RNA sequence: CUAAGAAAUUCACGGCGGGCUUGAUGUCCGCGUCUACCUGAUUCACUGCCGUAUAGGCAG
């Protein structure tokens, strides 16, 4: 989305009590829900809002310039199979490199 | 029915200034290489004659 209104994820990536706020926000609990409100709809339509951001916006939809690759099945059929691009594992696997090459049990 | 399908990197350029690598040196003792064979498979497609012949035949 846009970088400027990343305000709202470095909001949600507080580990306040011993938790993300988000996850906090899945769950009904008495200490959610109250402490961000001192109205009782408003603080419904904010978590309907917040709890947003982890679901996906619009009808489901691959570009024409992104990749959909035909599979056939075992029987005179096909699938469309659209992949998509893994940020969190190449993030991890990156992560990993990184640590396997630059740490410092591996400098050692 | 293929991480499917598509694509102009490209223009120009001074790397050269200079230089002592030197001395010195024990390679060295010793040694059983034997054994046994078909080059011959048509392996020399030859030399010459009659004929105008390259066509064809003939002699040794």
């Amino acid at each position: 989305g846009n970088a400027a209104a990343l305000d709202v994820f470095k909001f949600l990536s507080l580990q306040y009590q011993g938790k993300n706020l988000l996850n906090w926000l899945t769950e009904d609990s008495a200490e959610a829900l109250q402490a961000l409100s001192d109205n009782a709809e408003q603080a419904r339509e904010w978590r309907q809002a917040f709890i947003g951001i982890t679901t996906v916006k619009g009808a489901p939809a691959s570009h024409s310039l992104a990749k959909q690759l035909y599979f056939p099945l075992p029987g005179s059929g096909y699938h469309l199979l659209a992949p998509l691009f893994p940020t969190s594992l190449v993030h991890h696997v990156h992560a990993l490199l990184r640590e396997a090459r630059f740490g410092d049990a591996a400098k050692a």
